[PDB]
């Protein structure tokens, strides 16, 4: 069929360097869009960011994971038209961050960041999964993965709701049980812990550039099913 | 186990005569909670009542879609709690309506009720039921069928985004198709066509009090799969 760009998304934990290399590989590619998830400047988006910031807001677990879906929703169009005309885009945040968070609620008691004592639907990976089911699948998948103490010595917590490290240690293992790289090649699991930023940037370019995702191709854009 | 009330779903098209018969219903009922959707009195049905209000604003089929479903999981733990407290709860519209008003515009071309030429997912009935799925099921669904042309001689049209009549007869079709009551005998299509107010509620009355809906049971609560 005709050329398009590729989508290449980082995933990570705060803190692990998701928008500094993200930034970096838009230089690197060419042209290049990014988009960060969530998108808080749709109307949605502006829901989404009440939930994160004012921590007496109100809203069900359920009801804030389907938010967050809508809100990729709203961007899926326009991520499909721009890589088939050619751009290259980094994603910060998607899918997998989408059932990690919420998936990570299940055995978490802490009325804060998981609203009332039933977990309903929250450990069932496919209804979590099935909003997101049609959305553009990346190219590649990079998840950044470092220990929850380099994590503490950066700065960037922002008092957040889900900005807690006794969450973000469930949210680890919850990214890290739905990353399977031998059932998808499209995923890497890559350890940044003790890297600088150049050390982690050519690490992230080899990737890159040796599956040649930096170039354009003829395939069609893949989706998640 | 321990006594609960029970959920009877009132469904239908705009001026079918849902609300009417919901308030007779509530009367009927003790003790009994009358539940509207969408629930526009919440954050997200703040939003959504934004997009049926305001006909120049911007939102993708599938975002608004997650929006509806959304919205009944912000209230799905209050149905559960009341019902199992033994109180009666009639809601007007709920995850069928989600599914064919969504599932109509698939092939509908209408850039106000319909944002852009793409369809992605809209005939996925699976797609469209799975935000839904782990909601509570009403014990009794009474969906309220009429012709178009009656429809259009009652009070009640208030220029909301869906409020067109081609459209509206798309939905009709949608409602029959996905209302199956051979494979879920919790369903009774009622035909209301040319009856007043009063036959009709002898009618509903009839259904309920014969199936013994009106009364407290010792089951649990189902929930849509
Ligand atoms: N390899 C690295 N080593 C040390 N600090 C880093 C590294 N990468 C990023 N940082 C710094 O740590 C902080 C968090 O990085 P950031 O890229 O904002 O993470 P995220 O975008 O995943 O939240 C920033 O202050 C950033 O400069
Ligand atoms: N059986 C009926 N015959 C004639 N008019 C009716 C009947 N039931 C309701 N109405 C009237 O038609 C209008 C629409 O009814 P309503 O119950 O508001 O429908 P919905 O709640 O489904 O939008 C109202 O003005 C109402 O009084
Ligand atoms: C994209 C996305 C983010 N999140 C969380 C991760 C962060 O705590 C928060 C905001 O991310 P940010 O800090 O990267 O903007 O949203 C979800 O719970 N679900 C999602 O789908
Ligand atoms: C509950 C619900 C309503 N709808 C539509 C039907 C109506 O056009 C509109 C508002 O309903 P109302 O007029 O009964 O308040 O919302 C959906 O598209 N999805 C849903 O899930
Ligand atoms: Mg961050
Ligand atoms: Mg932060
Ligand atoms: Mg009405
Ligand atoms: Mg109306």
């Amino acid at each position: 069929t005709s050329a398009r760009g590729q989508l290449i998304l980082i995933e990570g934990l705060d803190r692990s360097g998701k928008s500094t290399q993200a930034s970096i590989l838009s230089t690197k590619l060419s042209p290049s869009k990014l988009i960060k998830f969530p998108d808080r400047s749709t109307p949605i988006g502006k829901l989404i960011n009440e939930y994160l910031t004012n921590k007496s807001f109100t809203l069900s677990d359920q009801a804030a994971h389907l938010l967050f879906s809508a809100n990729r929703w709203e961007l899926s169009q326009q991520i499909q038209d721009l890589l088939n005309q050619g751009y290259f885009i980094i994603l910060d945040r998607y899918i997998y961050s989408g059932i990690a968070y919420t998936l990570a609620k299940n055995d978490f008691h802490d009325e804060t960041i998981s609203q009332g004592k039933n977990k309903q639907q929250l450990n069932n990976i496919d209804w979590l999964l099935s909003p997101d089911k049609g959305l553009p699948k990346p190219d590649l998948t990079l998840f950044l993965t470092l220990d929850l103490e380099e994590i503490s010595k950066r700065k960037g917590w922002g008092d957040e709701r889900y900005e807690l490290q006794q969450f973000q240690a469930k949210v680890k293992q919850c990214f890290l049980e739905i990353l399977d790289t031998n059932k998808d090649p499209t995923i890497r699991i890559v350890d940044v812990g003790g890297k600088t930023i150049d050390q982690v940037t050519t690490q992230l370019w080899e990737i890159i550039e040796t599956n040649k995702n930096h170039e354009l191709i003829n395939d069609s854009i893949q989706f998640i099913t």
